[PDB]
Protein backbone atom coordinates (compact mmCIF):
# COMPACT_ATOMS: atom_id res chain seq x y z
CA UNK A 1 0.00 0.00 0.00
CA UNK A 2 0.59 3.76 -0.27
CA UNK A 3 3.52 2.68 -2.63
CA UNK A 4 0.68 1.01 -4.81
CA UNK A 5 -2.51 1.97 -6.71
CA UNK A 6 -4.95 -0.68 -5.92
CA UNK A 7 -6.78 -1.86 -9.36
CA UNK A 8 -8.67 -4.12 -7.58
CA UNK A 9 -9.01 -7.15 -5.95
CA UNK A 10 -8.73 -10.22 -7.21
CA UNK A 11 -9.42 -13.07 -4.61
CA UNK A 12 -9.10 -13.60 -0.70
CA UNK A 13 -3.55 -16.46 3.76
CA UNK A 14 -5.05 -13.32 2.95
CA UNK A 15 -6.74 -10.65 0.04
CA UNK A 16 -4.70 -10.40 -3.12
CA UNK A 17 -5.00 -7.39 -5.09
CA UNK A 18 -4.23 -5.72 -8.91
CA UNK A 19 -2.25 -3.23 -8.21
CA UNK A 20 0.05 -0.68 -10.27
CA UNK A 21 3.77 0.54 -8.84
CA UNK A 22 2.99 4.39 -8.57
CA UNK A 23 6.58 5.02 -10.43
CA UNK A 24 7.76 2.00 -12.31
CA UNK A 25 4.01 1.46 -13.78
CA UNK A 26 4.41 -2.13 -13.62
CA UNK A 27 0.95 -4.05 -12.81
CA UNK A 28 1.20 -6.89 -10.16
CA UNK A 29 -0.49 -9.03 -8.13
CA UNK A 30 -0.22 -8.21 -4.05
CA UNK A 31 -0.91 -10.88 -1.68
CA UNK A 32 -1.34 -8.89 1.85
CA UNK A 33 -0.73 -11.54 4.90
CA UNK A 34 -1.67 -10.59 8.36
CA UNK A 35 0.23 -12.22 10.80
CA UNK A 36 11.50 -15.71 11.34
CA UNK A 37 14.76 -14.61 9.92
CA UNK A 38 14.40 -18.09 8.12
CA UNK A 39 10.78 -17.76 6.65
CA UNK A 40 12.06 -14.07 5.14
CA UNK A 41 15.33 -15.36 3.95
CA UNK A 42 13.84 -18.88 2.46
CA UNK A 43 11.07 -16.54 0.73
CA UNK A 44 13.25 -14.32 -0.55
CA UNK A 45 15.42 -17.32 -1.91
CA UNK A 46 12.40 -18.07 -4.05
CA UNK A 47 12.49 -14.45 -6.16
CA UNK A 48 16.12 -15.62 -7.96
CA UNK A 49 14.30 -19.34 -8.20
CA UNK A 50 12.46 -18.83 -11.55
CA UNK A 51 10.86 -21.48 -14.23
CA UNK A 52 8.26 -20.41 -16.34
CA UNK A 53 5.45 -22.41 -15.46
CA UNK A 54 5.72 -20.73 -11.85
CA UNK A 55 4.18 -17.00 -11.28
CA UNK A 56 7.22 -14.72 -10.53
CA UNK A 57 7.65 -13.63 -6.98
CA UNK A 58 9.15 -9.51 -7.58
CA UNK A 59 9.33 -8.65 -3.97
CA UNK A 60 8.95 -9.59 -0.12
CA UNK A 61 8.02 -7.01 2.45
CA UNK A 62 7.57 -7.40 6.50
CA UNK A 63 6.56 -4.75 8.67
CA UNK A 64 2.66 -7.40 11.81
CA UNK A 65 2.01 -8.16 7.89
CA UNK A 66 3.87 -9.84 4.81
CA UNK A 67 3.33 -8.45 1.60
CA UNK A 68 4.46 -10.49 -1.03
CA UNK A 69 4.30 -9.14 -4.54
CA UNK A 70 3.73 -10.92 -7.56
CA UNK A 71 4.01 -11.43 -11.56
CA UNK A 72 0.14 -10.85 -12.90
CA UNK A 73 -1.66 -12.81 -15.30
CA UNK A 74 -5.30 -11.84 -16.27
CA UNK A 75 -7.17 -15.16 -15.72
CA UNK A 76 -6.89 -18.73 -13.74
CA UNK A 77 -8.20 -22.35 -15.00
CA UNK A 78 -11.22 -22.13 -12.79
CA UNK A 79 -12.13 -19.34 -14.26
CA UNK A 80 -11.53 -20.94 -17.97
CA UNK A 81 -12.51 -24.07 -17.38
CA UNK A 82 -16.37 -22.30 -16.15
CA UNK A 83 -16.02 -20.38 -19.35
CA UNK A 84 -15.45 -23.79 -21.32
CA UNK A 85 -17.91 -25.75 -19.63
CA UNK A 86 -19.99 -26.18 -22.46
CA UNK A 87 -17.66 -26.93 -24.90
CA UNK A 88 -14.96 -28.28 -22.93
CA UNK A 89 -11.50 -27.49 -23.29
CA UNK A 90 -10.07 -28.97 -26.59
CA UNK A 91 -7.52 -32.17 -25.61
CA UNK A 92 -4.77 -30.26 -27.24
CA UNK A 93 -4.69 -27.33 -24.70
CA UNK A 94 -5.75 -29.94 -21.75
CA UNK A 95 -2.99 -32.46 -22.54
CA UNK A 96 -0.14 -28.83 -23.19
CA UNK A 97 -1.39 -27.60 -19.79
CA UNK A 98 -1.04 -30.56 -18.08
CA UNK A 99 1.85 -31.11 -19.34
CA UNK A 100 3.33 -27.43 -18.39
CA UNK A 101 1.87 -28.02 -14.73
CA UNK A 102 4.50 -31.22 -14.45
CA UNK A 103 6.99 -29.46 -15.56
CA UNK A 104 6.61 -26.71 -13.21
CA UNK A 105 6.35 -29.61 -10.25
CA UNK A 106 9.39 -31.00 -11.34
CA UNK A 107 10.93 -27.82 -11.11
CA UNK A 108 10.26 -26.96 -7.56
CA UNK A 109 10.19 -30.56 -6.25
CA UNK A 110 13.83 -30.70 -7.74
CA UNK A 111 14.33 -27.86 -5.73
CA UNK A 112 12.38 -29.80 -2.57
CA UNK A 113 9.19 -27.24 -2.48
CA UNK A 114 6.29 -28.43 -2.38
CA UNK A 115 2.94 -26.31 -3.42
CA UNK A 116 0.51 -27.94 -0.97
CA UNK A 117 -2.97 -26.76 -2.23
CA UNK A 118 -2.94 -26.72 -5.79
CA UNK A 119 -6.48 -26.12 -7.06
CA UNK A 120 -8.03 -25.01 -10.60
CA UNK A 121 -8.25 -21.62 -8.92
CA UNK A 122 -4.33 -21.09 -8.43
CA UNK A 123 -3.39 -21.97 -11.90
CA UNK A 124 -3.05 -19.11 -13.47
CA UNK A 125 -3.36 -18.57 -17.46
CA UNK A 126 -2.14 -15.80 -20.15
CA UNK A 127 -3.09 -15.24 -24.04
CA UNK A 128 0.35 -16.71 -25.21
CA UNK A 129 -0.64 -20.58 -24.02
CA UNK A 130 1.10 -20.68 -20.64
CA UNK A 131 -0.39 -21.82 -17.18
CA UNK A 132 1.45 -21.13 -14.33
CA UNK A 133 2.20 -22.22 -10.58
CA UNK A 134 0.49 -19.77 -7.91
CA UNK A 135 -0.39 -19.33 -4.23
CA UNK A 136 1.85 -21.59 -2.83
CA UNK A 137 1.08 -23.05 0.93
CA UNK A 138 4.29 -22.45 1.97
CA UNK A 139 3.44 -20.11 4.84
CA UNK A 140 3.19 -23.32 7.37
CA UNK A 141 6.32 -25.08 5.85
CA UNK A 142 8.60 -21.54 6.27
CA UNK A 143 7.28 -21.03 9.68
CA UNK A 144 5.15 -17.90 9.21
CA UNK A 145 2.45 -16.82 11.78
CA UNK A 146 -0.35 -16.34 9.57
CA UNK A 147 -13.98 -21.97 4.03
CA UNK A 148 -10.99 -23.97 3.04
CA UNK A 149 -11.65 -26.03 -0.06
CA UNK A 150 -10.73 -30.27 0.34
CA UNK A 151 -11.73 -31.63 -2.88
CA UNK A 152 -7.88 -31.98 -4.34
CA UNK A 153 -6.23 -33.20 -0.75
CA UNK A 154 -4.42 -35.96 -1.07
CA UNK A 155 -5.58 -39.21 1.34
CA UNK A 156 -2.52 -39.49 3.11
CA UNK A 157 -3.35 -35.76 4.02
CA UNK A 158 -6.45 -36.38 4.74
CA UNK A 159 -5.64 -38.96 7.06
CA UNK A 160 -3.37 -37.25 9.41
CA UNK A 161 0.21 -37.99 7.67
CA UNK A 162 2.09 -35.51 9.20
CA UNK A 163 5.23 -35.56 6.52
CA UNK A 164 3.66 -35.01 3.05
CA UNK A 165 6.30 -35.70 -0.02
CA UNK A 166 5.94 -33.99 -3.13
CA UNK A 167 3.16 -36.98 -4.05
CA UNK A 168 0.82 -34.38 -2.23
CA UNK A 169 0.89 -32.38 -5.16
CA UNK A 170 0.86 -34.87 -8.13
CA UNK A 171 -3.15 -36.38 -6.43
CA UNK A 172 -4.04 -32.52 -6.57
CA UNK A 173 -2.98 -32.48 -10.42
CA UNK A 174 -4.72 -35.71 -11.31
CA UNK A 175 -8.04 -34.19 -10.07
CA UNK A 176 -7.47 -31.30 -12.22
CA UNK A 177 -6.71 -33.12 -14.84
CA UNK A 178 -9.84 -35.39 -14.25
CA UNK A 179 -11.65 -32.08 -14.01
CA UNK A 180 -11.15 -30.69 -17.14
CA UNK A 181 -11.78 -33.52 -19.27
CA UNK A 182 -14.82 -34.43 -17.41
CA UNK A 183 -15.98 -30.56 -16.38
CA UNK A 184 -17.00 -31.94 -13.09
CA UNK A 185 -14.65 -32.15 -9.87
CA UNK A 186 -13.03 -35.41 -9.48
CA UNK A 187 -14.18 -35.50 -5.44
CA UNK A 188 -16.34 -32.58 -4.60
CA UNK A 189 -16.42 -33.32 -0.75
CA UNK A 190 -17.64 -31.10 2.03
CA UNK A 191 -15.69 -32.04 4.91
CA UNK A 192 -12.57 -34.41 5.34
CA UNK A 193 -14.15 -37.34 6.42
CA UNK A 194 -16.56 -36.49 3.60
CA UNK A 195 -13.70 -35.85 0.87
CA UNK A 196 -12.14 -39.13 2.29
CA UNK A 197 -15.48 -41.00 1.74
CA UNK A 198 -16.32 -39.93 -1.87
CA UNK A 199 -12.50 -40.83 -2.54
CA UNK A 200 -12.92 -44.58 -1.21
CA UNK A 201 -16.27 -44.83 -3.13
CA UNK A 202 -14.53 -44.48 -6.43
CA UNK A 203 -11.15 -45.74 -6.08
CA UNK A 204 -12.15 -48.23 -3.39
CA UNK A 205 -11.26 -48.26 0.04
CA UNK A 206 -7.50 -48.85 0.85
CA UNK A 207 -6.29 -51.74 2.61
CA UNK A 208 -2.90 -53.09 3.17
CA UNK A 209 -2.57 -54.35 -0.25
CA UNK A 210 -2.59 -51.52 -2.38
CA UNK A 211 -1.29 -48.95 0.65
CA UNK A 212 1.08 -50.64 3.36
CA UNK A 213 1.02 -48.63 5.82
CA UNK A 214 -2.14 -47.20 5.41
CA UNK A 215 -4.06 -48.91 8.56
CA UNK A 216 -1.58 -47.15 10.84
CA UNK A 217 -2.21 -43.50 9.40
CA UNK A 218 -2.82 -41.21 12.35
CA UNK A 219 -6.56 -41.02 11.36
CA UNK A 220 -7.49 -44.00 10.12
CA UNK A 221 -10.49 -45.89 11.74
CA UNK A 222 -10.87 -49.77 11.10
CA UNK A 223 -14.52 -48.67 11.40
CA UNK A 224 -13.82 -47.07 7.62
CA UNK A 225 -16.65 -48.83 5.31
CA UNK A 226 -15.42 -51.09 2.60
CA UNK A 227 -16.46 -49.65 -0.64
CA UNK A 228 -15.12 -51.56 -3.62
CA UNK A 229 -12.72 -50.23 -5.95
CA UNK A 230 -14.80 -48.85 -9.31
CA UNK A 231 -14.46 -49.71 -12.92
CA UNK A 232 -12.09 -46.77 -13.69
CA UNK A 233 -13.51 -46.39 -17.16
CA UNK A 234 -16.21 -44.71 -15.26
CA UNK A 235 -13.83 -42.09 -13.81
CA UNK A 236 -12.96 -40.11 -17.14
CA UNK A 237 -14.72 -42.31 -19.75
CA UNK A 238 -13.90 -40.14 -22.93
CA UNK A 239 -10.12 -40.04 -22.32
CA UNK A 240 -8.41 -42.28 -24.24
CA UNK A 241 -6.25 -45.13 -22.30
CA UNK A 242 -3.05 -43.10 -22.42
CA UNK A 243 -4.53 -40.51 -20.28
CA UNK A 244 -6.61 -42.64 -17.97
CA UNK A 245 -3.39 -44.76 -17.62
CA UNK A 246 -1.54 -41.78 -16.82
CA UNK A 247 -4.54 -40.52 -14.03
CA UNK A 248 -4.19 -43.68 -12.88
CA UNK A 249 -0.18 -43.55 -11.79
CA UNK A 250 -1.04 -39.57 -10.67
CA UNK A 251 -4.05 -41.24 -8.40
CA UNK A 252 -2.16 -43.94 -6.59
CA UNK A 253 -3.19 -44.36 -3.31
CA UNK A 254 0.37 -45.59 -1.82
CA UNK A 255 2.42 -42.06 -2.09
CA UNK A 256 5.44 -44.40 -2.92
CA UNK A 257 3.80 -45.65 -6.26
CA UNK A 258 2.76 -42.33 -7.18
CA UNK A 259 4.11 -41.44 -10.48
CA UNK A 260 6.55 -38.29 -9.99
CA UNK A 261 6.50 -34.70 -11.67
CA UNK A 262 9.65 -35.89 -13.83
CA UNK A 263 8.50 -39.64 -15.26
CA UNK A 264 4.48 -38.24 -15.72
CA UNK A 265 6.45 -36.22 -18.27
CA UNK A 266 7.46 -39.34 -20.30
CA UNK A 267 4.51 -40.99 -20.46
CA UNK A 268 3.18 -42.05 -23.41
CA UNK A 269 0.38 -39.91 -23.57
CA UNK A 270 2.85 -36.62 -24.26
CA UNK A 271 4.06 -37.67 -27.29
CA UNK A 272 2.18 -35.68 -28.98
CA UNK A 273 1.83 -32.61 -27.03
CA UNK A 274 1.92 -29.09 -28.85
CA UNK A 275 0.86 -25.60 -27.27
CA UNK A 276 -1.97 -24.36 -28.09
CA UNK A 277 -3.62 -20.79 -27.64
CA UNK A 278 -6.29 -20.86 -25.51
CA UNK A 279 -9.38 -18.19 -26.77
CA UNK A 280 -9.36 -16.20 -23.33
CA UNK A 281 -12.24 -13.26 -23.07
CA UNK A 282 -10.39 -10.70 -20.47
O1 LIG B 1 2.50 -18.21 -3.71
C1 LIG B 1 2.46 -17.72 -2.56
O2 LIG B 1 1.41 -17.13 -2.17
C2 LIG B 1 3.66 -17.85 -1.64
C3 LIG B 1 3.50 -17.70 -0.27
C4 LIG B 1 4.58 -17.82 0.58
C5 LIG B 1 4.38 -17.64 2.07
F1 LIG B 1 3.10 -17.84 2.36
F2 LIG B 1 5.15 -18.49 2.76
F3 LIG B 1 4.68 -16.38 2.39
C6 LIG B 1 5.85 -18.10 0.07
C7 LIG B 1 6.01 -18.27 -1.30
C8 LIG B 1 4.92 -18.14 -2.15
N1 LIG B 1 5.11 -18.32 -3.54
C9 LIG B 1 6.38 -18.75 -4.05
C10 LIG B 1 6.35 -18.75 -5.57
C11 LIG B 1 7.68 -19.18 -6.16
C12 LIG B 1 8.58 -18.35 -6.82
N2 LIG B 1 9.63 -19.10 -7.18
C13 LIG B 1 9.46 -20.40 -6.78
C14 LIG B 1 10.29 -21.54 -6.93
C15 LIG B 1 9.88 -22.78 -6.43
C16 LIG B 1 8.65 -22.87 -5.77
C17 LIG B 1 7.83 -21.75 -5.62
C18 LIG B 1 8.25 -20.50 -6.13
Amino acid sequence: MENFQKVEKIGEYGVVYKARNKLTGEVVALKKIRLPSTAIREISLLKELNHPNIVKLLDVIHTNKLYLVFEFLHQDLKKFMDASALTGIPLPLIKSYLFQLLQGLAFCHSHRVLHRDLKPQNLLINTEGAIKLADFGLARAFGVPVVVTLWYRAPEILLGCKYYSTAVDIWSLGCIFAEMVTRRALFPGDSEIDQLFRIFRTLGTPDEVVWPGVTSMPDYKPSFPKWARQDFSKVVPPLDEDGRSLLSQMLHYDPNKRISAKAALAHPFFQDVTKPVPHLRL
